[PDB]
């Protein structure tokens, strides 16, 4: 078996190579259907959605017809809802006035359509809501009561703002802008930095659903909010300055309050009395770090929120009343009073408590159903800790008084606030898991009794879109076709879905699926194709997609891949490797999807004489619990083994793969490994090649590292074992096989990582090469050259052998 | 003519090389000063006080200077430690008293010795000047007019303590450390960035020599003072802030202050009165941007000031008297009241000015005799601005009244100020130059009316003292001894020196010299051999020298070069080579000193088998004002056509040049031209090693660029020429070539130099390398490792040809 040699190109051909090569918009998405209610008119529905066209991201709609003709196939036209001449990136919608409210760069808009007034036949003017606030406006949110009220984000303090009579009103005096951020760190309604970096919390204020009349004859309204204080969280610069709680420091100092707002007949404000809790969230809520989701019950009885402690090993889901929370109050005597007042039955109500030895992973699914009951709570939620897999369970859970009373002037001991576990059943059970990350959730038919839900049932490589029932969980039928992997939204009105999907062979689409039941049986359920709303690509016609390959490790469990085999493959001839890799988790790299999009160049490297790899080790995500918690405490430690295993399962089985040539490459945790790589398995890996690598654990964030180390006071082990910078003695001592890439303005990756390294790396006497990008498609083209131009000169070529 | 390659070494053999070659491998003594010791039966007629070390402390010792020496042996001053250990890099000192001052560490120190109370034959304990100051102290100095009292810098304000009674005082109140300098931007005392960075001056206050005696049995003490505001310049953050002048940009509000101490009789402060000008900075010194040097007459009866303008290109020399000053008043008919009751006839007094085409270059030559009419000064000056050579000028000036009058209330016109000159006379002259920077400096015999003072008469290759009448100046005796180039200074006394010598063979030595006269004529004067203070280490046996060469260039100078030959030179064989470089202003590298401490790497280049070559291009230093200003608006134009000159000079009059294997490699203006040779040149030279470059002209300071290149606005397009930046398309398209070094913390070049640079080289689609030092011995032993295996890998070796 002869080695094959790359062809060695110039600088200047590389380039060109890649410019010629290189020579893809925003599918359609967050969707939602509206019902036309014109027994005359030829329409069900109109479907709104946020898509591009190099365009801006904008409302469009669509029409979907009582009827099709069966042998052809209906595209949906595009109608544009906005008359435009930036983006919107999300929107808000009230069925009941047919009012949006959406955010485009500056501005904070609303247009109506498909309420009481009617459906327009052309594009609507945006219709600016006037402020008077200086700088930009965050997070618009209209109220669900009343569409006139709308709220947002200055200056991290909540605002409203009435968008038919003009008034505008401050709701929070928390933060001032004049103020630097070292002197003042607090901030009302927004997520902070951990939150929304690791958790993905964006907001951090929720309009109460419903209003109170008052005797008068106008209204309260509600808006709970957190309230944070990062005065203790360590700061760090950037070529401005901001709040990064790194692991093993303090967390922000968080609270829940209640914005109370008294509206008159006339639509005008009466007065706003913001209200805090009756006693301190460490006191109500015990070892509780992070406020991971919340929200209102439907008809706004109780706030809830989803509570996390410090280490992630215990998930609360807490039932907070209105009650509970008293005016902010300057004199202790007047404030006395308000405080006996409350009945001690008034409690927070811990409705569902869980723990694991692994970690909670949070989601976004999360269904309450209308009380029935006013002892009761009857809700849908999922969890992985019962089986070590994600699955939807039924609950009831009492709201009875709770033992504890504050008259006494005690404090509560941990199980005061517990409700007792009425019922629990399991909806849905196997060796595979519910999707609740990323915009899979689930839909709730209340009056057949379904709940819609997106799996890996059918396959770990493929998610597909299922219906079940949740009185009597039995047969769970699949409703998206095999060969595809899908992501899905279900009508409001679960009468119709739509599914993006892809494989490895042909790039993504967008399709309109109709449900039906069988007259006999409304529990069962049947789709057929409606329209197309994007159609295919087509396939590539120069992109070769890779092979998903698998094997059975020593480990215990199977593992995926995708192997690109070199292009032109001569027999008798063993050819250069390059691993790529991510492998962290929350990531699944090898799947059934369309990879010619992000993974293009894995294809141009197949053309050039290389043999491209793709493994996903144990860690890696949409395989359960148990495989994702092999690595907890030993982060760097086994995930190499998996990659090598997978390797040398694919160097006997094919022979073109030389093993004496394998470079390794990855971006983030990727280039974490290929470090990891390099220092641990030098006899394999010739070449690593590092973008954004984390070398050090201690400079990572609280969110994400103590949920996989836990604090780094009680894993220094772990810590220094999994930190490729205090190990640099470890790393090569021959130049040419280690390339450090990292832009200079890294916001979650911080520069500190690279030259950490770098500074150990000098200490002992070890050779690297670095590229930096100190601020855009003229960075990505130099990176490409250079990595491709790396491959050949040190790993492909002829010369690449020579020079060792 | 067979190419030589060099010996491909591994990486961990050419540490171990390197390791071994530094394994054989402390400031020399300085800072002297004579005290005699007025003792007829004792042995010796001086002790000498110096600082020096021995990886210690550097720390003051002492010796003895005997009366007679035995003439055919060779005496080694024992050097006798002053300071006992504590439970220093410059010191104070009062001649009458015998009071030492020096700052060691946090701590201001003091001791006794040569005074009245004797001298000592064992080390002192140092005595600390207690204080109730939170931070460190800086620039300590003794009071000359009273040695119980010291001024110090703390928070950027002036303090002073009396170190006998420990009262100490706040004299500024201008700023304050707990408000953050985005604020908190003023400062008194101290000498911002560019003045000690571009003009070497690190003290901001000058104690007035004498104390003036009051009706009551005190005396009131002054010190001068600078006031600098920096709110307008403009703020850098290295990973603190810094006030940075960019060119073009605001440089500090400068003004004039001054602090009168009332002190009684029993030496406690009565009073401190801050006083301010008369009339603003901008009113009186027209035209002035720079206090480049400030003291006081040896009577104390004027301050005096070297200003210059923004373009410098004008020096103005004035006398500032004491009565100029009025104190700080709020109060508008107070104020008003003191500017009527000081006198018209009070007035700056401009006793020179001078003006050049070219740029005036600051020195530290300017001695002014004492005073004998009130309305004429006599001062000894140097300039360049007469003939283009640095030389020796006594000037009488005329103190008449100035034309302009306060009481008229109008400004005054820009010649109102200006003395006439009653006498110039020239003390030296010819096609060579005064030294007056980095230490060098004159010293006035007053009594045999001699001017003892070091320059480039003999060889612009060797510094040289000599000695000269200021009265009827003719023979100029050279004291030192050909051979070597000395660093000398001259007793007191004016009856020793001692020079700090060396030369290209011999590393550097310290011997001490008697001056005596014929008994017949006092004028002339003859030297002879003391003692030695420091032995030489003698030659090592490692270290090969260089040759000293010269070649007549085109443009009309000789240009000096050295050249390091292959070791071991093989016949019919050329070598690769590297020509190191600086070749930016107030540099010259080519001379006749040891060059085996700092270029000992050159050597181990040519032990490898590089040719090296250095070469003084135009612009170097010690040849003259016109020589220096070839570049003038024309930085990087002018240097690599000299440089490549040189090199084609020695190649055609050496065959072991190889001029197809021609590297670069330089630091600081030296990595400036190395990336110009490269951009520019590329033809000659292969590949390119840039060490912490100026890549952008306008991201440098005021102080230096506006000298050499004028204001942007005056010079668009030597801006645009001289800043490889902007021109990083011309570099190549082939890797390799290009290697950029550069720390991360640089406060001088900062790293926006090179981050700017590799912006606009990814922008281009050029190839570059990059080491970094985030941060120490262990940065440069990689350096070094890094930059020997670059060559070997890239130009040397025989996969280095290969490779092309
Ligand atoms: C890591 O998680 C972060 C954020 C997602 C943060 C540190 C990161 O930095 N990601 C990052 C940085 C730079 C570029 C990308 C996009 N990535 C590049 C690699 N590409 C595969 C590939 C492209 C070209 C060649 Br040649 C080989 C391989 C996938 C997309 C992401
Ligand atoms: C330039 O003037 C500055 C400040 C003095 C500012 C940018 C500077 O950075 N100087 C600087 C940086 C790093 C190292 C040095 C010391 N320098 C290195 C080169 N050396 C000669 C040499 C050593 C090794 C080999 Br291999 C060849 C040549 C002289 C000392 C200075």
């Amino acid at each position: 078996l002869e080695p094959f040699y790359v062809e060695r190109y110039s600088w200047s051909q590389l380039k060109k190579l890649l410019a010629d090569t290189r020579k893809m918009a925003k599918a359609p998405h967050d969707f939602m259907f509206v019902k036309r209610n014109d027994p005359d008119g030829p329409h069900s529905d109109r479907i709104y959605y946020l898509a591009m066209s190099n365009r801006e991201n904008t409302l469009f709609y669509s029409e979907i017809p009582k009827t099709i003709n069966r042998a052809a196939v209906l595209m949906l036209s595009w109608k544009p809802l906005l008359d435009l001449f930036v983006g919107i990136a999300s929107y808000d919608y009230h069925q009941g006035s047919g009012t949006f409210l959406f955010q485009a760069g500056s501005g904070i808009y609303h247009v109506k359509d498909g309420g009481p007034q009617g459906f327009t036949q052309q594009p609507l003017r945006p219709n600016l809501v006037e402020t008077s606030c200086p700088n930009i406006r965050m997070d618009p949110k209209l109220c669900p009561a009343d569409p006139d009220w709308i709220a947002f984000i200055h200056s991290n303090d909540i605002w409203i703002s009435n968008i038919v009579t003009r008034e505008e009103r401050r709701l929070t005096y928390v933060h001032n802008e004049l103020a630097n951020m070292e002197e003042d760190a607090r901030s009302a309604g927004v997520a902070t930095f951990v939150l929304q970096e690791e958790f993905d919390r964006y907001s951090g204020y929720w309009w109460c659903p419903k209003a109170e009349t008052t005797p008068s004859g106008g209204k309260i309204l509600r808006i709970l909010y957190e309230e944070n204080d990062e005065s203790e969280v360590e700061i760090i610069h950037v070529t401005d300055s901001f709040r990064y709680p790194k692991t093993g420091t303090a967390n922000p100092k968080v609270t829940f309050k209640m914005s109370e707002i008294m509206i008159d007949a006339e639509g005008r404000i009466i007065d706003v009395i913001d209200k805090e809790l009756i006693q301190p969230f460490e006191i109500l809520f015990e070892g509780v770090e992070y406020i991971a989701r919340a929200g209102w019950t439907p008809e706004g009885k109780y706030a809830w929120s989803i509570l996390l402690d410090r280490s992630q090993t215990r998930l609360q889901i807490v039932l907070i009343s209105p009650e509970l929370f008293i005016p902010v109050e300057d004199d202790v005597m007047e404030r006395q009073r308000l405080i006996e007042s409350v009945p001690d039955s008034v409690t927070p109500l811990i409705i569902y408590e869980e723990t694991t030895d692994i970690w909670i992973n949070i989601h976004d699914i999360f269904h309450v159903f209308p009380q029935s009951h006013e002892e009761e709570i009857e809700f849908i939620f999922a969890s992985e800790c019962k089986t070590g897999f994600r699955h939807l369970y039924k609950i009831t859970s009492i709201l009875k008084e709770s033992k504890y009373k504050r008259s006494s002037g005690g404090l509560p001991a941990p199980s005061d606030f517990k409700c007792p576990i009425k019922e629990e059943i399991a909806i849905t059970s196997g060796e595979w898991e519910v999707l609740g990350r990323h915009g899979s959730n689930i839909q709730v038919d209340e009056v057949r009794r379904l709940v819609y839900f997106e799996g890996t049932k059918d396959s770990p490589l493929e998610h597909h879109l299922y219906v079940v029932s949740y009185v009597n969980p039995g047969e769970v039928t699949r409703l998206t076709d095999r060969g595809y992997s899908h992501s899905c939204c279900i009508s409001q009105h679960c009468d119709f879905f739509i599914s993006k999907y892809s494989n490895q062979k042909n790039p993504h689409c967008v399709s309109l699926y109709k449900l039906s039941s069988p007259e006999d049986d409304p529990t069962c359920k049947t789709k057929e194709f409606w329209a197309t709303i994007l159609d295919s690509a087509g396939p590539l016609p120069d992109y070769t997609p890779p092979e998903i390959f698998s094997f059975e490790s020593t480990t215990g469990f199977t593992l995926y891949g995708m192997l690109y085999k070199p292009h032109d493959l001569q027999p008798g001839k063993k050819y250069p490797t390059v691993l790529f890799i991510y492998g962290g988790p929350q990531v699944q790299l090898v799947n059934n999807r369309f990879k010619g999009v992000k993974y293009f160049r894995l294809n141009t490297l197949a053309s050039l004489g290389y043999v491209v790899v793709v493994i996903d080790n144990r860690g890696s995500c949409h395989r359960g619990l148990k495989f994702e918690g092999a690595f907890k405490y030993k982060m760097g430690q086994i995930e190499i083994d998996d990659q090598v295993e997978g390797l040398q399962y694919l160097a006997s089985r094919y022979d073109f793969i030389d093993l004496d040539r394998v470079g390794i490459h990855g971006w983030s945790y990727g280039g974490y490994l290929s470090l990891m790589a390099l220092m641990q398995r030098s006899d394999i890996f010739r070449v690593a090649i590092a973008g954004a690598p984390v070398t050090l654990w201690i400079f990572y964030d609280t969110g994400y590292t103590e949920r996989y180390m836990g604090h780094p006071d009680q894993n220094e082990q772990g810590y220094y074992l999994g930190s490729v910078a205090m190990q640099a003695e470890k790393f090569p001592s021959e130049p040419n096989r280690l390339l450090l890439l990292h832009g200079f303005l890294d916001e979650n990756v911080h520069f500190a990582h690279t030259s950490i390294l770098l500074s150990f790396l000098v200490r002992a006497g070890k050779p690297y090469d670095l590229q930096i990008y100190p601020q855009v498609p003229e960075s990505g083209e130099h990176y490409e050259l250079h990595l491709l131009h790396y491959l050949q000169e040190n790993l492909g070529s002829r010369i690449a052998a020579l020079k060792v």
